[PDB]
C-alpha cells in the first residue's frame, strides 16, 4: 500500500492492494442497508469507511524505487450512503429534503477533516450507472480525504491563480456570469450549464452565483439551493437518453482548509451516453493522449438538456 | 467543426457535428474504397475529426478555439476480416504495418505543417470498438496532445536538471518488472502503472521519433508487440480489450530528452470485469490499483511464456 507518483505526468496512483473475490463468491449482503451491525437503524444517512480503502490512518510504509516519488496512502476513504432505501436508481430520484441531508452531511464530515489539519484535500464524486461498472446498485457517493492534491484540480488550480494575477478578477466568476445561451438551469445561488469547453457527451458544470471556493463555506439557503440543483440537473439527464444515463459526478472546490479568491468550487457532471443513447467509452485518444472529440456542438446538447429538463418540474 | 480548448486544464476538444448494408466492413477488400491485392492500407477516416480544409473556427468571447486542421486515417491492419488482434498476425505482416505507419508520419514530416502525429488502437467491444476487422488510428494534428505536452514538459525538466534523459535511465533498471526484451526493446510494466494491465515498450537505443528507427528495429519491434499483446490476450484468461498509443516527439525535429514508447492499457482486472474511468480516474486524474504494478508484471511474464514462438 502507497501513494505512486508518474515522474511525467505527476498523475498520482493509489496502490492499495486487496484479494479480488472469484467469481463462484457471493456479492453478498448490501454493505448500505440499514439493520447491519455495520450500518445500524433510524439514520437517513450514512457516512462509513469503505470496506477496500485506497487511503487509510496509519498506513504501512510506502514501498520505495530509487528513481520515483512515493507518499504514504494516508486519510480516509468514506461512502456516502444517500438513502435507507436500496432499489431507487438515482440521487435525483430522491426528495429534495433528502438531498439537502445528504449535502448537509458531506459538508459537516468535510468540516471535521478541516479542523483536523492534516487532510490536504477533500474529494467528493459519485459513479453512476452498471454500465460503467457501479456494481454496487444502493444509491451512494464517495469521499476521498487525501494528503496530495488530485493533479486535475491543481492544474484547474494554477490556471485559476494565473488568470487572477494577470486581469486581478476570478475566470470563473467572469465563465459563470457571461454564460446563458448554454444555460441549463439556474434558481437563488446555482448556475448549471454545458460548458463551452466540454468533453464528455452530457457535460454539465454546476457553479454558485456567489463566489465560493469551499463546500464549507455554503450558506443554508445555498446548500438547500444546491440539492434542487443537483436534482433537477441529474434529473435531465436521466430523461434526455430516454433510458438512465450512466454519469460521473465529481466537486472541484479548494485545497483545505483556507479560501481562495481565484478557484471557485463546482460539480463536474459527465454524462456518458451519446444523443443516441449508446455508451462512450473513454479510449486511446482520451486516456492515451488527453484530446476529447464531440460528434455534437455543446451549444445543441445544452438544448436538448434543457428540453427534456423541462419534463422533470414537479 | 473547431478544436476548443479547455481553458483550465489545457485539454484539447476535437468538435465536429455528424444507409449502409448490414455484413458490409468498410476495411475489407474489394470495398468501394478499398480494391484489392493489398496487405495493408492507411484510408481517409469516413467522419473525420480533423481534415486538410477545416472551416473557420466558431469563435467565443473569454476561450481559444484553433482550426480542425490535420488528417484522421484508419490502418487497415490486414485484408483479413476474422483476425481478433494485432497480435494474431504474422511477424512479417505486423513489419508492413509498422512500415506503412512509418512512410506516413515521413511524409507527414516533409509536408512540414503538421505539428504531431498519434498513432493508436482501440480493440475490444467492451471498449467501443464495433468495427471488428483489425485496425489502427492517426491522427495528424495542429497541436501535442496535453498528455504527450505533459511528459515533454516534465523530461524536458529533468534533463536540464541531471544532464540525461529519464526514460533512457529507467529503461535501463527495468528488471523486476521486465516483461520482455529483445535486440531493439524492452517491455515492461512501469512502477507508476495507472492501469489494471499497463505495458510500455521503449527502444533500448534513445529514440524520439517512430521514422529514425531502422529496420532491425522495426522488425524487432513487430515481434515486442507480438509477444506483449499475445500475453495480455492470455494472462486472463479471455481476450482483453486494450488500448494501445504511442507516444512519440512532435514533428519532425528529433529530442534528446524524450524518448519515443508504447503505451499499452489492457482493461480487465486480474478477475476478468472491465475497469472503466470514472470519477476519480475523469474527474480527478487519480488512479487506484488493487494489484501491485510487480505482482501484475510476474502474471504478465509468467503468460508471455505461452507466447515465446
Ligand atoms: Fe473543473
Ligand atoms: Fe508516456
Ligand atoms: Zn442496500
Ligand atoms: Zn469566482
Ligand atoms: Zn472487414
Ligand atoms: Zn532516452
Amino acid at each position: 500500500m502507497e501513494i505512486r507518483k508518474d515522474p511525467f505526468t505527476g498523475e498520482y496512483i493509489l496502490v492499495s492492494p486487496h484479494r479480488l473475490k472469484r467469481p463462484w463468491q457471493p456479492e453478498g449482503a448490501c454493505p448500505f442497508c440499514p439493520g447491519a451491525p455495520e450500518t445500524g437503524r433510524g439514520w437517513d444517512v450514512l457516512i462509513l469507511p469503505n470496506r477496500y480503502p485506497v487511503v487509510t490512518e496509519n498506513p504501512p510504509e510506502p514501498t520505495a524505487e530509487d528513481l520515483y516519488e512515493v507518499i504514504p496512502a494516508r486519510g480516509s476513504s468514506l461512502v456516502v450512503v444517500e438513502t435507507p432505501q436500496h432499489d431507487v436508481d438515482d440521487l435525483s430520484d430522491l426528495p429534495l429534503g433528502q438531498i439537502k441531508k445528504i449535502l448537509t452531511a458531506v459538508a459537516e464530515a468535510q468540516r471535521k477533516a478541516e479542523k483536523e489539519g492534516n487532510a490536504a484535500y477533500f474529494l467528493f464524486f459519485r459513479n453512476k450507472g452498471k454500465e460503467i461498472g457501479v456494481s454496487l446498485t444502493h444509491p451512494h457517493s464517495q469521499i476521498y480525504i487525501l494528503p496530495v492534491v488530485p493533479p486535475r484540480v491543481r492544474a484547474e488550480l494554477q490556471a485559476s491563480y494565473e488568470w487572477y494575477v494577470k486581469h486581478g478578477s476570478c475566470l470563473h466568476c467572469r465563465i459563470v456570469e457571461k454564460e446563458e445561451k448554454r444555460l441549463v438551469f439556474q434558481n437563488r445561488n446555482w448556475k448549471a450549464f454545458v460548458p463551452f469547453y466540454a468533453k464528455w457527451p452530457h457535460e454539465v458544470h454546476i457553479y454558485p452565483k456567489r463566489h465560493r471556493s469551499l463546500l464549507t463555506e455554503l450558506t443554508d439557503e445555498e446548500v438547500a439551493d444546491l440539492a434542487e440543483a443537483l436534482k433537477i440537473t441529474l434529473c435531465a439527464l436521466k430523461q434526455v437518453a430516454g433510458i438512465p444515463m450512466p454519469y460521473i459526478m465529481v466537486l472541484h472546490q479548494a485545497p483545505l482548509p483556507r479560501p481562495t479568491q481565484y478557484y471557485h468550487l463546482h460539480f463536474e457532471i459527465y454524462g456518458m451516453y451519446r444523443p443516441d443513447g449508446k455508451l462512450k467509452h473513454a479510449a486511446g485518444a482520451e486516456l492515451g493522449a488527453s484530446l476529447f472529440t464531440l460528434d455534437t456542438t455543446p451549444e445543441e446538447t445544452a438544448a436538448r438538456i434543457k428540453a427534456a429538463l423541462q419534463k422533470c418540474l414537479k
